[PDB]
């Protein structure tokens, strides 16, 4: 028996008592040391983004301590401090041999926590294939910084990776929530010169400057496109990373990218039948404006590499954490903080 | 002075008298030996796709004989038989240094004929930068086959290039007009195993089989997405090449491509404000289904390489030519042939 | 359980061993057709991979599944399968890096007749059946299918590494069974002119069959000068090394134009150094990329290569010049590869 | 007429006066504001690296003021302060259409200054195709910083580009001269986590730490290869950038790069016939260790993008400047500084 903060049904959350998970021969049981709520947890409960769920523990961002391992786990022992990726895919599928573990076994099936499997907002959680989906966490990295790696860092950096940024290129980041702020840092880690951040909330404008943004575009001062087309003197941006906004942010991205550039989306679109690609500004189909959109990489290797970027001081994700709470109870308060969305909020963390 | 079949205004075409073009120091004057009409010309005249034009000679697909050269032209001399690419870009721009001559000087600015400059449907036409935008035509290649290289072959092959086909991958070609038929041949030249061609006219289904299609999906037997999902046993295709159809064929392509696959568009969309990307079937933004759309490569090097594939018997584009006419007078007949679209038409050629 | 094994540096014979048992994810396969390799000769008679005692040889087999572990989901006893020469462990860091050929160590993806009993036995063990087995359609004859595990995937991999562009000129150095598959692979990547370098009339004939447009005999003079004359001093866009001594590396660099690629899939078994010509490599700055890689393995690679045979994009049966029947002839076919007679490309031993 | 510091013949340098160059219609005449000597200048004179030259003005690294432009120059007028790339290629060749302007018209033919054309160590110098080979220099960037862009920065960054660094990868930089220090900075701009710099001189070891080096490997303390394998616990590096050393530094790089990694050379090798690739540590041809080696990119776009990296404070090249001189007289003394390489020297600059 263990307790966990779960989604009871649509529009309903509460604490439930559940059977403590048991590990298979290749699995591990981890208890959380620090968790953070996601905008997907809000979208899952109150908007049915993944369908109906009943008594499903929420959360997919956790650093924890290994409690038990299966008989065939060889690299992780009880007591180990580990960083747990948000996506813990099955590594023995055809999609992995194609190079897309994010979709191992189905579209976005690499993401299991709080989807097809109880999330991390519990006293314990299950990790499948520990040797492939766990990374050792150095003590030198504080917990609140490390818990930004499972999703926030790997998603934002993936946007910069998908953008195929060349050295000195001009990159626009549309949306500067916690994911967008990691896209700014990621663009700087891909050699971007000028980085134009698009957002309004002062807490995020300040963090965007910290992570490398050279320009701030407020949608209040006029259309994003015009602002960006003037900042670049009609040349456009080499790449645009979509990290937030409505479906029509796709149209904005296509309009600001020069012919031959890339639109890299890592934002979750939860409404509309269509994401609009403007026919004229996409060259009527022929502008060579590549559109990409991908779930964040997970697994052990991805986490180890992002841990090294924190360890060797190439990025400090702790500026994303605006709220830290203590105690298991405060998972509810941090979750509700993600629904209610103050103005000073980037990301909350609950330390256990 | 000379004559040419021109667009007089929206909806009106006819023969006009123009001053004979003179070459700049790097340019060449070519008289046509063989011309082909396009589907774009229909759209340009009767739908105002590129705005308003007055006395603009039409056509952009020609093989011809060099008549005069500029004072600095070094590899082409009057009398030379040349293949003229549909895209003749200015090669001294920043977009060329970025690797996108198709947009040298602006979006799709690499396409000049019958756009910003008099087309090839005249007794002569102007070719800018002869040394960079002309390719010698071997005697061994018949004219009607060679005039399928300037646009049809380079566009269809470009769709196969953009698709990032892996050896043995399953490729769908959506639309089997002349561009789609060259996309089938291009997919076969990229090592595709199974190639599923989607089209209905029997003349195109037969040419699709000839160029490498292993399956024919007729809209008759049900929705394309269910037919392809049945052929691939729920797996989908590794890549889909869009070579024709309405804006909503973009939705079809995304729905049939595996997560992680590529949608490669080389079709021109002339209607609607938006090209629809299905939000659900695009993984809500995270299915890793890359969408590309690009104008065909032009210039000398692209033509030389495509000429070599014809010379070395890797593709024979002559099966695309279903109508051959022999007079300058008959340029109008071939032009109207692309407007009326009879069911026996793939591409017409006028030999001069 | 009998098997043709390596007794030591120069001694081979049929041996009696314990029949292998499958782990929960493994399968036991009996061979239907096997082929001997040049690497087995190098292993037995030259101690290239060290000393081994009672190790069954061979790594190229198509067979019938006899038993599977309790967790195999896609393969049952009776299934006729193609077994890749490389059967890697799919749960390592190198797989997450995208290099299963080196999963667990350099070339560790190759286990048969190296770290594990080969296929020259009444049974052999396949690790991770669901990831390392491909169903073989009834339509493909056995001698054709047994060219897929190594010959086809290696030769095609050379063409893949060469980064061939449509219409490019490709040189293939060496037209043994791997080189002839490199010729076919180059033709599957859209190569225009294909220059094959080889001597034996049986192999020159197969090179023409697989797409070679030019044949270079080292007897009519040096390669380097013959190819420079064929290309009128331009060189080739890519060179695939599929045979020869260490100094063939120098030949390849000399014939590729600046910016081209040298793709090696040949195994070099003598010398401390493979020579890169300093002058013809631009003193380090000619942009002539050099690649060299072990063939891909696993289920997905075999399924895709099976589709190229099934859909008649390549027919490897022209590689099979001698077919033997019965277990007896494994020794005869194996010994045939120590001093390859001049009409031999690849031999096949059919067992059932 | 004008003066320039020239190479008279092998080993002898001196002042000569020559006809002042005149611009073609697309060219510009530039007078230097700041110059720097190169290791290529020493090698060219004292080792005959590029053959025999007589009265050839040396130097290829300069920022300057445009003095006159041809009738067709559109973006540069007399008085403009410009950054002049070391490589000023002819942009209308087939190699440009292949994407390798560094070799436009022949191997390394993109480099003209102090090679096929008088260098920058004169009162004036000629720049071909000003609109394609000149970049405006903002007043905000000091001259000694800007003169590290034409060669030092673009070469070092190109080493990082060729290395295909993934986010968090471990990179080794072999040689920490001014190019190697820019390779260190470049690796940090591609998201390298751990960067291992190999060098001895304290002025360069300290600059390497400043540019992102996390480890310094001294050739004193034992073999580099054994030293680097110890730092990485036998794993090796994901990529190695060669920026100096003997021919067998190529052997060092291959030994320290893990299977699947990349060896990227940007060092100029001036002695020996062969660069040795170790057969065993190259997987006997199959270790997937890609070897690249390329001349630095030039042209306007490359300079504009690196100017942006300086302008937006992503890299500061000024600590490469250890000696500053004032006067055209002092070019001789700075050139001699690169001959008699003191020890506190990284790069000298002559401000005019």
């Amino acid at each position: 028996h263990h307790k966990g903060f779960a989604m009871l049904s649509i529009g309903k959350v509460g604490w439930i008592e559940k059977e403590k998970p048991a590990p298979g021969p290749f699995d591990a049981i981890v208890r959380p040391l620090a968790v953070a709520p996601c905008t997907s947890d809000i979208t899952t409960v109150f908007e049915g983004a993944i369908g109906e769920r009943h008594n499903m523990i929420l959360g997919h961002e956790a650093v924890g301590e290994v409690v038990e391992v299966g008989s065939e786990v060889k690299d992780f022992k009880p007591g180990d401090r580990v960083v747990v990726p948000g996506a813990t895919p099955d590594w023995r599928t055809s999609e992995v041999q194609r190079g897309y573990h994010q979709h191992s076994g189905g579209m976005l099936a690499g993401w299991k926590f709080s989807n097809v499997k109880d999330g991390v907002f519990g006293e314990f959680f299950h990790v499948n294939d520990a040797d492939m989906n766990l990374a050792h966490l150095p003590k030198e990295i504080p917990l609140e910084a490390a818990v930004m790696i499972p999703d926030m860092m790997t998603t934002g950096f993936h946007g910069a990776e998908l953008a195929d940024i060349e050295l000195g290129a001009t990159v626009a980041v549309l949306g500067i929530g916690p994911v967008g702020l990691m896209a700014v840092a990621g663009a700087k880690l891909r050699g971007a010169g000028r980085i134009i951040a698009v957002g309004s909330r002062p807490v995020c404008v300040d963090a965007a400057k910290y992570y490398g943004a050279t320009d701030i575009v407020n949608y209040k001062d006029g259309p994003i496109e015009s602002q960006i087309m003037n900042l670049t003197e009609g040349k456009g941006v080499d790449a645009a990373i979509i990290a937030g906004g409505n479906a029509d942010i796709m149209a904005t991205a296509v309009k600001i990218v020069k012919p031959g550039g890339t639109i890299a989306n890592v934002n979750y679109f939860g409404e509309g039948e269509v994401l609009p690609v403007p026919r004229l500004e996409w060259g009527c189909g022929m502008a060579h404006k590549t559109i990409k959109g991908g779930l964040c990489p997970g697994g052990r290797l991805r986490m180890e590499r992002l841990i090294d970027l924190v360890f060797y001081k190439r990025v400090d994700p702790s500026k994303l954490v605006t709220h830290v709470f203590r105690g298991f109870d405060n998972i509810e308060k941090a979750f509700m903080l993600m629904k209610d969305k103050p103005k000073d909020l980037i990301k909350p963390v609950v330390i256990l």
